[PDB]
């Protein structure tokens, strides 16, 4: 059948993010932990097949997702022995590198999801190794339009993607929670400021996406003459805004790269 | 019938955006512009009737809404007599002063709309004087909910309703721009940045919106330990991301007192 | 064709003039003292009055080039008989009017330095008493010397920095660009030729395009390349709110005139 | 004394010089990232193009390059070049080029920018060693066509191009800064933006026909106890000369990189 069987190494946050939208699929899962008592826990939690061992995990699957940070590849990886196509989602591991942790006869591919896997809206980057077919490329964009959108990146652009698609939630949600607070700061209760601020987002996101207009083009529709939304634009522009925002990506990408 | 015949005096960009949802209601419409000359020119371009002149237009409805700018309050609205319901759009004019200009026996609404409107998912403050009852409240009401959604809001939190609401989506906007451009310098064409950053906004809004998890919570689940996210966060927070936005805000607020 | 009377005359007012002999009309100076009225008459190849009173009594309209801070001084003990036109910052229509008097027509220009090659950004505006024949043969009168702006009196404060201090603001801009030029191994000659022409070719481009600033911006910045990184740069150290807080100053500072 | 000139890669800039290009007597053809995007090109910019990048040097006198400087190694290489080559990169030296095209051919470098579109770049242009008068005149005449051309050595070539190619996104974040002022103080964008680009272009203009400097307008400009002179203390307070100083150094730095 168009069925597989896959394993998963290392469930964390993120991987058990992209197990929902892979159980909207044909495909049979198995999952292996940190140890075979956190193993058994955390098949517990997802209604899932867990292994004995990693090994055991890789002797019996047709392609291996890696969940596990990626300060841990080499440790973990190393004394494995491969058998099939290997999925990484790890931040700042090229193809090559992993290559020389697991087997140069191994079709590798790289993906970049987010958090929004969680309700299947990842913006998800995926590239392939030079051992990788179309057809097997194919399958696994299918894997990823299960849980969000899939992007055709090249793996020299995986570390910036890793900071536009992957890392960017956190800056959303801090940025919301700034306004937030502001509308505390200035009399409306949390939840309250929260939930327009969000909806406002969400509306404000939907229209530059249908929209021809750029995001400066919409800027200057918003800002009447002499009113209170140039007011507080200025004073972004004063604080710097832009500058912070770029200097934080820049960061993120420096880190990917050290990685 | 419960159509009512509903005039706009001052047709720019906001009450433009809230025309196409007014559209979709059973009411019958009609506009006056800053001049005869522009009011035709506009008429044309939306095709609905114009009036005459501003008098011409008060002497045939049944309500009137307000999108002239709040510094020509006075000045356009006093001359004018006013012979059924007003809504103001107006950003930093309270229903006590709508009322010095207009009348004292007038049913008076303020309503704190924004350009989402164009997609009928703005986000729209409503409140009423003591002279606006239930039933009209209600009608208005339904107005607000053709273009968007519609929020019971005291007229003490007008202000603050306006930087959250009505000014924000320039703020997001320019927060996008500035994931784009930092895209652009790490390599990433501003289509393409603009796309991938878009969607995950979306997304990471959505996520929040049908979640029981605060913002804080959702940061905390993306911040791998040693990982990129933490790394830009941290960046942030160094540059004051949280203190600039609040500071907008409170600029923002600042000139709707002003006005 | 009126007979024209200007008086100060310093950078502004001389400016103003190469336009003012191309028109039919007829003009007349006055300055600081008989001696400086001389001097001046004698570079401009025009005539002059014997005092501020005397250039009054045979002008059909007069042009104020005093700054703005001797207009109380200069203004009250004469006996003004025309329209007045006022070039300067800060003054308005109303404390005009209680300089010189209540039954004048009375304008405010507001011109900038550009005047020397005839394409000045001036505003213009009148009084209660200026009628839409007045404002016309003075709108003739600001054309002579570049482009003409019908502009609210209320809003004159702000095209004062836009438009009549904005030049320098651009000068101080160009000598940036020419000095980052020198320090970086370019004569300084040739840094200002490449720098002033790509500044012209620029506002050229942007002006007969339908395009915005930023829509050019995106344009020009190429992917990872040079000009994005100067762009975050420029974004880093504020220019923006830079030249926006000059502004607010710009104003302030009209407003305090 | 017409030539047939190809061109590899065609983006933003490479399509502003076309029209500059069309003026000429010369024939073009045009070479693009894919077949499906060559006809996409051709389609839009009216011109001839080729079934990829190697038929297209082979029917060539002369080849202009408008990729972008990190694709150079990767594009190049695989390609058996012929005939005079002129590269518009940011960063990418005459020295580098050869050892991606060959130590036999005459190379040229241009720097031009985004106002090719109205024919007013203000392009620099150097050649190596190879290169004859003839062929750098006939190079000359090609770059004329859309704007005027500097004779800068190539070690100038960095600074060039942040003064001349990078510049007018700096020279449009300035007149958007002074647009969004006149808004922030009750003027319309679009009026604000008529008047500070009528009045950038007129300044410029004053300046390139004055024998005075920049310094100088500015003493004139400034009436005592004026206004001019108090935004102008502000602009020195914030550092406006510093923050456009850095820029430029970062912009060369990038080019360095490159
Ligand atoms: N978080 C995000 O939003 C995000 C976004 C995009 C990409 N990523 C990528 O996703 C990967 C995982 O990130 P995460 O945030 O999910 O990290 P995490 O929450 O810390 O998850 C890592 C998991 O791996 C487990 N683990 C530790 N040692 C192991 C080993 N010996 N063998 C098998 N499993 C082991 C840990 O188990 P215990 O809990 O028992 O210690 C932990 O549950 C990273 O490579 C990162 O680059 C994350
Ligand atoms: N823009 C927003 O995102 C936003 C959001 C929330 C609330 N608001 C509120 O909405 C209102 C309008 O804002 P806006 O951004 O739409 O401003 P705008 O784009 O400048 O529109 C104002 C319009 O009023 C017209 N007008 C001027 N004088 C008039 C008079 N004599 N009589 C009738 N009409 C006249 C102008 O006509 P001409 O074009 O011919 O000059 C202009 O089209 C404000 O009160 C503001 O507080 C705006
Ligand atoms: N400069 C600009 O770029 C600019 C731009 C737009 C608007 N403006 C406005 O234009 C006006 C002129 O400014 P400016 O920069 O041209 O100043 P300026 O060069 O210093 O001119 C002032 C002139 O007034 C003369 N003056 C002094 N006392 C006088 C008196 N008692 N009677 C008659 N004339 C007297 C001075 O004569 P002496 O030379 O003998 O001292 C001097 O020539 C100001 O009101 C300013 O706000 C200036
Ligand atoms: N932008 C400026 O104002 C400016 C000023 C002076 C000099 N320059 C220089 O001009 C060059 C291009 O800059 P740009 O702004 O025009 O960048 P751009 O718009 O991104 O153009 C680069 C073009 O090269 C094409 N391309 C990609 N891979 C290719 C390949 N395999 N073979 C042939 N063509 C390929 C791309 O096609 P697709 O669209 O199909 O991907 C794209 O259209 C740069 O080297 C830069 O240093 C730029
Ligand atoms: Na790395
Ligand atoms: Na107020
Ligand atoms: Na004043
Ligand atoms: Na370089």
């Amino acid at each position: 059948s168009n069925a597989m069987k896959i394993g998963i190494i290392g469930v964390g946050k993120m991987a058990s993010a992209i197990i929902k939208g892979l159980k909207q699929t044909p495909h049979e899962l198995i999952i292996s932990g940190s140890s075979l008592e956190r193993s058994k826990e955390i098949a517990e939690q997802l209604a899932l097949p867990y292994a004995m061992s990693h090994q055991d995990l890789i002797d019996q699957v047709d392609l291996v997702i890696l969940g596990i940070k990626p300060q841990l590849f080499e440790t973990v990886l190393k004394p494995l022995h491969f058998k099939q196509p290997i999925i990484s989602m790890a931040a700042g591991i090229s193809l090559q590198r992993l290559a020389t942790f697991v087997g140069q006869d191994l079709p590798l591919l790289r993906i970049m999801p987010n958090m929004n896997a969680q309700i299947l809206q990842s913006s998800t980057a995926l590239t392939g190794n030079a051992l990788v077919s179309q057809e097997l490329q194919a399958r696994v964009r299918d894997l990823t339009d299960s849980f969000g959108s899939t992007f055709d990146i090249s793996e020299k652009d995986f570390d910036t993607f890793t900071a536009l698609a992957g890392s960017s939630p956190a800056y959303i949600y801090l940025f919301i929670e700034a306004l937030a607070k502001a509308g505390v700061k200035n009399g409306i209760p949390k939840a309250k400021a929260l939930e327009i601020v969000t909806q406002t987002v969400l509306a404000s996101a939907s229209n530059l996406k249908t929209s021809s207009q750029s995001p400066h083009d919409f800027i200057d529709a918003i800002c009447s003459p002499g009113g209170t939304t140039i007011a507080g634009l200025m004073e972004l522009e004063r604080l710097g805004l832009t500058a912070t925002v770029s200097s934080a990506i820049d960061k993120t990408i420096d880190k990917a790269k050290s990685l």
